[PDB]
């Protein structure tokens, strides 16, 4: 067993969702026949294009965490930019809430009132609730934490109601409160339940529906070779300064965010189009879907260069097989999306190669060559 | 039998050529699956676009005409803008010429020298030859005519060599010579072999690989109702002034050419796009091919208005069935192509409805409702 406290979590990935879309809309032979056409090759001609940062999220989730001494069960998803944890109140108005697990302050001996109101208003939806202090367990680790009890939830549909998820567990920095509530992982450290304010994400190569979160230490057994460290360029983001080259295409002094919840590698639009020009990659009409032969010899190693380390992705690391649609066919797990000027994100593909460490104490992030388990 | 001299001719149409392209490139299920997609309907997104006036020509041809008293056999195609007739010389350099039928001045008692050089230079190719006078028969009608004996032929490839055609028989006005050689049909009249300098084209509805040319008269039996006449707006073109409306889309004082050798109805680009917008017509990606359900209730009657007559095309007249690809599927026999400002052409679709008359004496053109034989 591991030295430090580790929890498995499940992932619903872009491949699954794409797969579901294909059975739903009967799209196989369309894709099959379009590919044949490309191969023939009669295409030649050069809102899929429109983002969305929504559509690229995977849902990394687990149902082992629990609130209070009675141990009230909840299904969380992890979110790497948020500091707080979020749960449905038993006092939840909305009809979203009705099929989910609820937090009942009353049923827990360890509950302490806070009642301070919080309000998240965003593009997908609107959450209204109050802070509440209780024992927050995972399941080795336990500590009193102030979390948010949600009283009314509006939006995030149809996702929320269709997902068996109840709420959000913050593995990030951003706290909605103004009473400077530390992240759960900092809090475990403040109260001495771990040795270090750190966690690792390990995403096993051979199972893209699984990932492991480990807390309070470096589990040496998840990787080979040295751990490199990079300093964060932002106070409240797992984000880092790096030059990036994909062949002759390059971008100096780029902003790259580590989010294992992002399903793909992202890249500015301009950058993507330069990359993809005459790389022999095919864009399937009427689908957010670029495709190529798995043995494609034109495709470069992706390079993310620090001043004292470069991290790379071979084509095998950024191409998902599609054997069940067309033989030796692969989809490209890279997507063009423009965020703030010069900002890239390293999603699931990167973490399948690199074991990754997120250090709150030292404001560092950590990379190493993932083992194969 | 007919009162006036009539010759059948064969037509290689756009449907055949498209059909050939589909077997060649195995394109059925692609089209099938793309249509399904439209129907689903996941398309929504709005050089096929680049013309070509080449690609729209059918080949209307026949092998019954003959030169000289010995009756040397030739396979001609008809061309409605040219006045002259064109044949390979037995003195033909080029390798194009080698598999074709040849005119040997020497073998014909009725031959008279001319030897005046002519030269056609155009975008597809280059023809060099000399004039030559001989008996030109079809096969009822016969007259000495001055035609062009081709000495070297360069271009028109791969078409020429693949076609079993030898040369071009002019049913038009434009004479390459400067010795004002009348059209063959005017010449028959000058020499009294017919009563009137006129011909009719009849294109039977039920056989799109056949058409009938009739010379020296109106064969009453090919149509129902009155013959309308329109004056030509050009001296040397079968061309006519008409307002044209396709629904709310319209163009006043348009120039419309009658060419039964054109495989489709043409229309300016702007005009076509206005027409096609939300008409529920699908453009198949990577193909010069618009498609729709045969029972489409949004599609208008096409209207070509003269000051004292309007000529119309129902959807049934401008939609070819595609039963062998997808059920109740139809292709649209209308194509967007910009010629001189405001110029439309009435190809094969129109002549399947209208019996058409081409009057050299009176500089008129004539329309009537084709019978069904």
């Amino acid at each position: 067993d591991p030295k430090y406290s580790t929890v498995g979590f499940n992932i619903e990935n872009s491949y699954d969702r794409l797969m579901k879309t294909i059975k739903e809309h009967k799209l196989k032979n369309y894709i099959k026949e379009s590919v044949k056409l490309f191969n023939k090759g009669l295409t030649k001609k050069s809102e899929f294009d429109n983002v969305e940062l929504k559509d690229l999220a995977n849902v990394l989730s687990f149902g082992e965490a629990k609130l209070g001494d009675n141990g009230q069960k909840f299904n969380f998803l992890f979110h790497t930019a948020s500091s707080n944890v979020w749960v449905p109140s038993i006092k939840c108005t909305s009809e979203s809430c009705e099929s989910k697990n609820h937090y009942d302050s009353s049923k827990s001996k360890t509950y302490e009132k806070d009642d301070t109101p919080v309000k998240l208003t965003s593009k997908a939806g609107t959450i209204s609730g109050i802070f509440s202090k209780d024992l927050v367990t995972i399941g080795k680790l336990s500590v009193p934490y102030k979390f948010i009890e949600m009283t009314e939830i509006v939006g995030f549909e149809p996702f929320y109601s269709e997902s068996d998820v109840d709420g959000v567990f913050g593995l990030g920095w951003k706290d909605l409160s103004i009473g400077s509530i530390d992240p759960y992982i900092v809090e475990l450290k403040t109260q001495n339940k771990i040795e270090q304010a750190v966690y690792s994400i390990y995403l096993p190569p051979e199972n893209k529906n699984k990932g492991y979160l480990t807390i309070g230490g470096i589990e040496e057994r998840f990787f080979d070779g040295p751990l490199n460290y990079e300093k964060l360029n932002h106070d409240l983001m797992w984000q880092v300064d790096l030059d990036v080259h994909f062949g002759n295409v390059s971008s100096k002094k780029a902003n790259v965010i580590l989010d294992s919840a992002t399903s793909v590698i992202t890249v500015p639009t301009e950058f993507f189009n330069q990359f993809v020009e005459s790389a022999s990659v095919f864009k399937v009409p009427f689908l957010s879907l670029y495709v190529t032969t798995c043995g494609n010899t034109k495709l470069p190693t992706l390079e993310y260069r620090s001043p004292n380390k470069v991290y790379t992705l071979e084509p095998k690391q950024y191409l998902e097989p599609l054997e069940n649609i067309f033989s030796a066919l692969c989809m490209l797990n890279i997507v063009p999306i423009d965020l703030e000027k010069n900002t890239f994100v390293l999603g699931d593909p990167f973490m399948r190669k690199y074991f990754t460490v997120y250090d709150y104490d030292n404001h560092t992030v950590g990379f190493a060559l993932a083992k194969n388990l």
